[PDB]
């Protein structure tokens, strides 16, 4: 059911005008978009428009995240004060309401990106280098600190939700906030309890226990991503139709991190920073603020160990 006539001009709530183009990648109802002009929206368009029915829960949740935490100035303010090269939270350009065929739709204008990391990962035979993984993880730590300090957790960090800057292949961005969770509304942390799951292979022990995600869970998810990226595998990958198996493995390997290193890496040739990252996350209570700079330090020690430095090069 077509939501737009191709090339039509749509006006957002702040009266900014946009033109709609073709769908991206033959990834659901997302289309190329540009500023209104006399030219057609081209295949090098710098924005996308996401469109779902107005009763779509996830789009409303995602829009609320973008309006509260991803305003171009809010981001740029943070980049200067923390002294970052960039921050991989996608920019929000506007949103509005669009009727078609007597149905109401919601739309949101975002940055357009290049390729997702999962596509690149599979093309490199399901491996990322130790250099790539550390540089990705440093930048993801910057993103998680930001969203966490703005009252949200992601709950679903993975290669397919990591997109490259369209014009810069060394900058990575975390997308999909449709099931993001505001863990700390008005600074009051949610209780250790359910709310009225993420991706099974990567999700947190907390999520497996049926409680709402928190900050430690995000860090833990990143942890499993690093092992998947480094080795091409996780121990529980043949049992993903059985959540209790996956939880059991995760609980046992959290309690004995050395056995996880033994299982996932050969020999006694496990990258030490990974074990250290996991131990640090293990110390966090459900409500506790992570010490993000100590986690970045642990990763930076890994870069030093391979004769490199945080030069921002993702090396893909
Ligand atoms: C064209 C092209 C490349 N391209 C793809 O192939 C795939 C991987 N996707 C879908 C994820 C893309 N998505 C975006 N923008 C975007 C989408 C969001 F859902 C979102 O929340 C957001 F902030 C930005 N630009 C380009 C691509």
């Amino acid at each position: 059911a077509e939501q737009f006539a191709v090339g039509e001009i749509i006006t957002d709530m702040a009266a900014a005008a946009w033109k709609v183009g073709l769908p991206i990648g033959q990834f659901g109802c997302i289309y190329l978009a540009d500023m209104n002009s006399s030219e057609s929206v081209g295949s090098d368009a710098p924005c996308v428009v996401k469109v779902e029915p107005s009763d779509n829960g996830p789009l409303f949740t995602e829009l609320k995240f973008y309006q509260r935490a991803a305003k171009p100035e809010q981001i740029q303010k943070w980049i200067r004060t923390r002294k970052l090269k960039y921050l991989g939270v996608p920019k929000y350009w506007g949103s509005g309401l669009h009727d078609k065929n007597g149905k109401s739709y919601r739309f949101m204008i975002m940055d357009r990106f290049g390729s997702d990391l999962q596509k690149i990962y599979e093309a490199n035979a399901k491996r990322f280098s130790r250099k790539t993984v550390l540089q990705l993880s440093l930048r993801i730590l910057d993103i998680l600190e930001y969203i966490h300090e703005h009252e949200y957790v992601h709950g679903d960090i993975k290669a397919s939700n990591l997109l490259l800057n369209y014009k810069n292949p060394d900058q990575v961005y975390l997308v999909d906030y449709g099931l993001a969770y505001r863990y700390c509304p008005e600074g009051v942390h949610k209780a250790y309890a359910a709310d009225p799951d993420g991706t099974i292979e990567f999700t947190s022990i907390d999520a497996h226990n049926g409680v709402a995600p928190s900050r430690r869970g995000d860090l833990e998810i990143l942890g499993y991503c690093m092992i998947q990226w480094l080795t091409g595998h996780l121990p529980w990958e043949d049992n993903l139709k059985d959540p209790k198996y996956v939880r059991d493995s995760k609980i046992r390997y959290r309690e004995n991190i050395a056995s996880l290193m033994d299982k996932c890496f050969p020999a006694a040739n496990a990258p030490g920073e990974i074990a250290k990252y996991m131990e640090t996350v293990k110390l966090l209570d459900y409500t506790e603020k992570p010490l993000y700079e100590n986690l970045r330090d642990i990763l930076l020690q890994g870069l030093k160990a391979i004769g490199s430095k945080d030069d921002g090069k993702l090396d893909l």
